[PDB]
């Protein structure tokens, strides 16, 4: 890339690697002291031995006008941290849909190419509606369904979202999509989560749905819980 590096020396640990003040400055939303850093001649673009940039931190700490001052200056949008980490992943990390709007705006990639850091999984999976929102507005796809980790739904149903998994069956998302075969509503019947069962199959969830063992949601409640009485009812 064209920016400045932090390397690490391990054989002398003390020598800083892992953080600079334009780092600091931007974990805790110092603009003016990353104006004043950038005024000094200091790169916007300067990455720790873990490829973590200002931008990154900014984002993660939903410091808008740190994220403003640093894209003026060049910074990154599509960096991406030792940890597959987007600057996007990051504003979907801290919530803040002001930052994410305006990355997206700025062009980010809503689906950057490594699974292992989904912006709007993590938004799903934390409950941030709006940067949900936000994202789909640019073009993420509400069903996108990742190898071992599922759908934005499959998700926010794991993580208890209600009001997230609310808002993404309200969005249209497939309320049968899940992590391979294992469907939103096996899921959250496993768990014994009657409100987001009901509100599933509120949603058209399929009862008849078998997963990788064979086994119907039904069949994996209790015979005598109450969930296992309105799966009978249903039938």
């Amino acid at each position: 890339f064209p920016g400045i590096r932090l390397l690490s020396n391990p054989l002398m640990g003390d020598a800083v690697s892992d953080w600079s003040p334009m780092h600091e400055a931007a974990i805790h939303g110092h603009q003016l002291s990353l104006r004043n850093l950038i005024s000094q001649g200091w790169a916007v673009n300067i990455i720790t031995a873990d490829h973590v940039s200002p931008l990154h931190e900014a984002c993660l700490g939903g410091h808008l006008s740190c994220v403003k001052i640093l894209l003026k200056h060049g910074a990154q949008v599509n960096g991406v941290t030792a940890d597959w980490h987007t600057p996007l992943f990051n504003a979907c990390v801290s919530g803040s849909w002001d930052c994410v709007n305006l990355l997206l705006q700025h062009g980010a990639s809503v689906q950057p190419e490594s699974d292992l850091a989904s912006p709007i999984h993590e938004a799903a999976r934390r409950g941030h509606v709006e940067c949900v929102n936000s994202l789909i507005a640019y073009g993420g796809n509400i069903d996108h369904k990742i190898s071992h980790l599922g759908t934005p739904l499959y998700l926010a149903c794991e993580n208890q979202q209600r009001a997230c998994v609310k808002k993404l069956l309200e969005s249209g998302a497939d309320v049968n999509q899940g992590k391979g075969q294992d469907s939103p509503l096996h899921a959250v019947v496993r768990t014994a989560s009657e409100e987001l069962a009901c509100l599933l199959m509120d949603f058209g969830a399929d009862t008849q749905a078998k997963n990788a063992e064979g086994k119907r949601p039904v069949e994996l409640v209790p015979p005598e819980s109450p969930l296992a009485q309105l799966f009978l009812e249903r039938e």
